[PDB]
């Protein structure tokens, strides 16, 4: 998914005209 701490908010995936219910992972929140 994300990557390991440190990670604040990445866009690893394109979030869908801003919502996040279409990513491999769901939001990574901070660490």
């Amino acid at each position: 998914g994300c990557p390991p701490c440190p990670r604040e908010h990445e866009l690893v995936a394109v979030p869908c005209e801003g919502l996040n219910n279409c990513w491999f992972v769901e939001a990574c929140p901070p660490c």
